[PDB]
């Protein structure tokens, strides 16, 4: 069911990094990770919460479709890509928290809490601000729990409309070529130690789907690109992508 | 509305090719092409008919979803990738005609004809075999008419279910990265002269969509890569993609 491949640790060490990568082979129903312990340690989701947030906002009508413009509120913020108008697609690409904070406010505590339990998402705890608990509140999720959640979304098995799940998987589109499609979401948790980076999603092949969930210590922002780089090095090592 | 930029002809001549590239800027409602007349010249759609064929097959229940497997019929054909099982996604990726011919037969002449008129697709003429009319029958469509049809598909404004249009646009996914998304379908018409290549689809940017339809004379198969190459060289020249 679960095998620990410690050879993947070389990909972390070669970049002076530490963390965990979790892969799940959907065809054979087998999981693989370099660190079974960290694979099951729960962290703040941070921007990876964009996925369940978007599904709920769509299903409840808070967002009509992927085209609806979310106008800038005027306030100029630290990340330049947030200082512009956005829709559901671009909000996910640039992890525009103000947009998702508005999503959560209109959803409300009671509906957020019920939906996350319906999703079986993480520790299902929204303690803190209804609109920042995924950044500095009580919600925690592990890499293996991210896989379980992503597998339901892939199969349209989440307790929301099929349309909601199709739209969010469209927004998750990150890379595509003749060899594979990657649908994924990055995360960068800074408000509580340990500071970590996330990359969760899956790789679509012609005849299989490989889900992945990785997190790594991120004491500084210069190594953010290692989230994708280390994951792809493991994918390349396992001959899942060329 | 329309503007002719004859400088793009260099991209055809430098490859000893002739053809047309038609671009449509969705935000500005403006069109650009190297050849206004050939932009309106109608040809057999060939494999680009996979788009309306898939929409109809989905809307009528011929195809249940993008996962339904269509078993290889055992008949060994010249294109190896056709000699395997396929779903709606890999059927479009590998242009598997036998799959689409099975689609057409189950749709029927009467429903095929009614839907192409509802789609306002080309000259709406299905004369010939119900399972080969887009290959060697009477249907004809121009590059500008392809854009007209694709614009309706993008906006979910075709006379089919929204789910049907979302699934087909997922199957059209051809390339994606941090700069753009290309949803498109290639074509290669070899049954009736003149032999031509097609590439129709659109480029998704953060804040705009650039629809494109190109076709070119294809006397020899070694030029098939020029369908994408010439299109991307024009896209680069217009600073649409890096
Ligand atoms: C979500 O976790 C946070 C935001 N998400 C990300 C991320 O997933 O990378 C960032 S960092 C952002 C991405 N690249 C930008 C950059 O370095 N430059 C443009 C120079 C910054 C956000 C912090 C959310 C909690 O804020
Ligand atoms: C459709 O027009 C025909 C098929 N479509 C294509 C095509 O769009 O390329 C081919 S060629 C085949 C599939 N893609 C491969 C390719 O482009 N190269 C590797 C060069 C090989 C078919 C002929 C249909 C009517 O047969
Ligand atoms: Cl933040
Ligand atoms: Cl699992
Ligand atoms: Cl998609
Ligand atoms: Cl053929
Ligand atoms: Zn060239």
């Amino acid at each position: 069911m679960w095998q620990e491949n410690k050879s993947w640790n070389a990909h972390f060490t070669e970049h002076k990094s530490q963390g965990v990568v979790v892969l799940w082979n959907e065809n054979k129903q087998q999981g693989f990770t370099n660190n079974l312990k960290r694979a099951n340690q729960a962290f703040l989701p941070a921007s990876t919460f964009a996925i369940p947030n978007s599904l709920i906002a769509l299903d409840l009508g808070v967002v009509k479709d992927e085209h609806q413009v979310f106008k800038w509120d005027g306030q100029t913020r630290d990340i330049a890509t947030w200082n512009r108008d956005h829709n559901l697609i671009t909000a996910m690409k640039y992890s525009v928290v103000p947009v998702y904070q508005e999503f959560a406010r209109q959803i409300g505590e009671a509906r957020m809490s019920k939906m996350l339990h319906a999703f079986d998402y993480g520790n299902e705890d929204i303690s803190g601000n209804v609109d920042s608990f995924w950044l500095d509140g009580g919600i925690r999720i592990s890499a293996t729990e991210q896989i379980s959640f992503l597998r339901k979304l892939y199969h349209n098995k989440l307790h929301v409309s099929e349309r909601s799940q199709r739209i969010v998987k469209q927004a998750m589109l990150t890379e595509a070529n003749g060899d594979y499609i990657i649908r994924a979401k990055t995360g960068y948790s800074t408000r509580i130690e340990p500071k970590i980076g996330w990359w969760v999603g899956w790789v679509e092949l012609d005849d299989n789907v490989w889900f992945f969930a990785m997190n790594m210590d991120m004491p500084t922002s210069d190594g953010l690109g290692l989230r994708q780089a280390i994951t792809k090095e493991v994918l390349k090592q396992e001959k899942i992508i060329p």
